[PDB]
């Protein structure tokens, strides 16, 4: 025998979207390991730029387009920061060739 129920059902008040737009305009956090770098990247949407948290600088870092690249680049990018500043703190930002933001799906 059971009894009792409830349902708030309160969300998206006065908000209407066409496609799930639940994403971050740019991840400024930090990656712990290559594996983690891949998970975060996917969320951001490839291509994904990878820089050294300790420093960074587009000139010198590497960019990834697929989990495979994210790792290959993370292993090095991380190793670099470990010698440049000392720590292996890395970074992941959204890379967009065109000046336009077409957040969404893409050919592949």
């Amino acid at each position: 025998g059971s009894s009792g129920s409830s349902g708030d059902k309160i969300e998206s008040k006065l908000l209407a979207k066409k496609a799930e737009v639940n994403t971050i305009p740019g991840f400024d956090g930090v990656v712990k390991d290559a594996e983690e770098a891949v998970r975060i990247a996917r969320e951001i949407g490839y291509p994904v730029m990878i820089k050294a948290s300790a420093g960074g600088g587009g000139k010198g870092m590497r960019i990834a387009w697929d989990d495979e690249e994210t790792r290959d680049g993370f292993r090095l990018s991380s190793q670099e920061a470990a010698s440049s500043f000392g720590d292996d703190r890395l970074l992941i930002e959204k890379f967009i060739d065109n000046p336009r933001h077409i957040s969404g799906p893409s050919s592949g």
